[PDB]
């Protein structure tokens, strides 16, 4: 019902993007910008006062037009209006170098680029501490919900970036990296501490000694792109599905894309509920929240 075609095409033009404050567990923001500031791509917008060092950066260059706040001044979203192509650039390497890079050097670049936020601890589901390490980084490269985009199609376009990302993770972990996938074959890291777990909603192992980190396949592609090119890779391939979508399919877009602009001239007439993420485990994309969640790879539209 509203199932998407597993074929990638271009999404509607995006004029504004936003980072959503409340979707980061335990995050209390310290602003590094105000309305009117021109920002570059990968420029810090704010940091977490309760997770010292974690940076949240702009997916695009442009101008800060809104800092929306709700009950008790909680940060709802920082809206950026796209303009120009100025960006903060980082160190670049060759693919063969990535698996041997120093762990702290890797950390520094992920933090300053903002990509560090892609990681979440399991349990607690919050961004790891900068000075912390993990023995088991899990890569979610599968999805059971038919409304989700099949990862293999996305990854097949970004083969070298995906593998490069895995190689960075293989140096970042103190133990192993686990690629959680279906039977369908994927590009393989040549590093011996990168394993594939084939299956036939995820659960992660718990231990008093260690904590598990999780990261989705598209962020792994971003990590790979970051270290190969030295630029923040903000492309997204998201599932645009739901019974009121005229051509349910996969569309290219940008992190934090305006969802009202993304679905413009995509939906049947009548009033609808736009949802960022899965239908059952997403958030109501309305008003100040009408933007693609950091950890969402799907946009669901229903009838109200």
């Amino acid at each position: 019902a509203g199932t998407p075609s597993q074929v990638i095409s271009d999404g509607k033009a995006i004029k504004k993007v936003a980072l959503l404050g409340e979707e980061y567990v335990g995050m209390r923001p310290t602003m590094h910008v105000r309305v009117g500031d021109e920002v570059k791509k990968a420029q810090i917008l704010f940091e977490d006062k309760k997770n010292p060092g974690v940076k949240f950066t702009s997916p695009v260059s442009g101008k800060v037009v809104e800092i929306n706040r709700g009950a008790k001044r909680v940060l709802q979203s920082v809206v950026i209006e796209v303009a120009g192509d100025d960006q903060v650039t980082f160190d670049k390497f060759e693919a063969n170098q990535l698996a041997s890079l120093n762990r702290d050097a890797i950390k520094t670049q992920l933090v300053e680029s903002g990509l560090w936020t892609a990681f979440r601890t399991r349990p607690f589901s919050k961004v790891p501490a900068i000075d912390s390490t993990s023995e088991a980084i899990f890569v979610t490269a599968m999805d059971t919900n038919p409304l989700a985009a099949e990862p293999t199609v996305v990854i097949n376009e970004q083969s070298e970036a995906f593998v490069a990302g895995l190689d960075v993770l293989s140096a970042l972990t103190t133990g192993k990296v686990y690629v959680c996938k279906k039977g369908t074959s994927l590009p393989r890291s040549q590093q011996p501490n990168v394993e594939e777990h084939v299956f036939d909603h995820f659960l992660y192992p718990v231990s008093a000694d260690h904590v598990a980190w999780s990261i989705n396949y598209q962020d792994v592609i971003a990590v790979g792109q970051l270290f190969l090119t030295g630029e923040l890779y903000t492309q997204r391939v998201v599932s645009l599905a739901g019974p009121v979508v005229n051509k349910p399919r996969l569309v290219r877009t940008v992190m934090g894309a305006s969802l009202e602009q993304l679905v413009d001239s995509e939906i049947m007439p009548g009033e609808v509920r736009i949802i960022s993420g899965s239908v059952l485990s997403g958030t109501k994309a309305t008003g100040p929240h009408a933007y693609l969640g950091r950890y969402h790879l799907q946009v669901s539209v229903l009838r109200e």
